[PDB]
C-alpha cells in the first residue's frame, strides 16, 4: 500500500517515546515480513503499559482489542490517553 500513511506518519506529532516504539516496530516488520500495523499497535500498547507500570485502564485495553490491526484507529482511539500518560 505504498501511498498510504505508515504508522510513523500517523504519529508524526506524537510524543517522542510513541515515535520510538512505532519506528522500531515498522523497521522490524519490514525486515521480518510481519504485518506493520499489527506490530506497531502491539509496540505502542506495550509502551503505554511500560509508562504506566512506572495497572492498565480498562478503556485502553478495550481500544487495543477493538483495533488490533488498525493502527490509525488504535492511535486515534487512545490519543487522549497517550497525551496524558506521556505529557
Amino acid at each position: 500500500l505504498n501511498s498510504a500513511p505508515t504508522p510513523r506518519d500517523v504519529v508524526a506529532n506524537a510524543p517522542a517515546p510513541v515515535q520510538a516504539a512505532v519506528a522500531g516496530a515498522q523497521e522490524y516488520a519490514a525486515q521480518a515480513g510481519l504485518n506493520t500495523e499489527e506490530l506497531a499497535v502491539d509496540a505502542l500498547y506495550n509502551a503505554i503499559k511500560v509508562r504506566l507500570a512506572g495497572g492498565i485502564p480498562p478503556q485502553i485495553e478495550a481500544f487495543y482489542q477493538a483495533n488490533r490491526t488498525n493502527f490509525n484507529g488504535f492511535y486515534m482511539a487512545n490519543r487522549g490517553a497517550i497525551d496524558f500518560i506521556f505529557s
